[PDB]
DNA sequence: TGTGGATCCGAG
DNA sequence: GTGGATCCGAG
């Protein structure tokens, strides 16, 4: 089982306003999870412009400390540009896999953003009703759909994608 | 006064075989100096392919230590990619202006070799009789013409230029 | 055959 | 506030 993690934040420096994962078993996506989170800092305007999550939405939510345990249960954590989420999240009990690094080894000379790959690779996932891009669970599905494409194409195991990831 | 310095070396790591310089005063090029130099090391064939200066040509020439002192006594020093000449030469007694950096700043999206600039700017200068690109005294005239044009176009001051260079 | 330096990229 | 990849100048 590979668990894709995505996160929304107050800015590039961190503070968590949302977290989500989907799990990947037998090349299928299952077991969606997502939580709005009460951050440790103001939500930057430039951040708010992106994910559209307001102070009002998170003010009654638990802290990242409180919420993270729900995401335990996985040897492997997959994140697009995993280095970000790795930094801004608290220490996870798995090992990491970055779908950005992998897509660059897999398909050199292309464009390497979550949404760029998804279009380029002409992919189609059953997306969650009612969330736009750069939300939380949405991008997980995009990233997962992209993880599947990547495994199918290369046949890479978990532990191979971990090592490549570095 | 601005002194344009150029150098032909044994390679990218150093080892002078030619120094040369010209001075810019009121947009005119004056006081040419040039010396074939005996390098502290073999002229790699890679470098020699460029400047076409043979071992024979420099066998009975002075060391760079007997010859640099002719080039001291200026407040400013101009070289194209100053950070090369600066590195391969003895500590020079002034302030440095790099025309490569000024060009990148003045004209973005362009190519930035001493000869690319010259052609792009369609500059015309009187180059010493029977020398050649990578001939030393030859590129000093080219770079002086570049400096001159940069100065016409930006109205930058010697001090402004150094600051830019960094 | 190396340096370095800029200069874009990814993540929000 | 930044770390990872490239590309480009000088001989
Ligand atoms: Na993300
Ligand atoms: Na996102
Ligand atoms: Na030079
Ligand atoms: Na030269």
């Amino acid at each position: 089982m590979l668990r894709i993690i995505d996160t929304e934040t107050c800015g590039l420096q961190g503070g968590i306003v949302e977290i989500a994962s989907v799990d990947v078993i037998d090349g299928k996506i299952v077991n969606p999870m997502s939580h709005l989170v009460r951050p440790d800092r103001p939500i930057s305007p430039q951040a708010m412009a992106i994910h559209r999550i307001t102070e009002a939405m998170v003010a009654d939510k638990p802290w990242i400390e409180d919420v993270i345990p729900h995401y335990y249960g996985s040897e492997w954590y997959v994140a697009h540009n995993a280095s970000f989420d790795r930094r801004v999240l608290p220490e996870m009990p798995g090992e990491w896999i970055c779908t950005m690094k992998l897509a660059r080894r897999l398909w050199p000379g292309i464009k390497y953003s979550n949404m760029a790959l998804y279009k380029t690779r002409k992919l189609n996932v059953q997306t969650p009703p009612g969330l736009h891009h750069h939300r939380a669970l949405y991008d997980c599905y995009i990233t997962a759909a992209l993880l599947i494409d990547i495994m199918n194409t290369s046949g890479w195991t978990a532990e191979q994608m971990a090592d490549i990831t570095g």
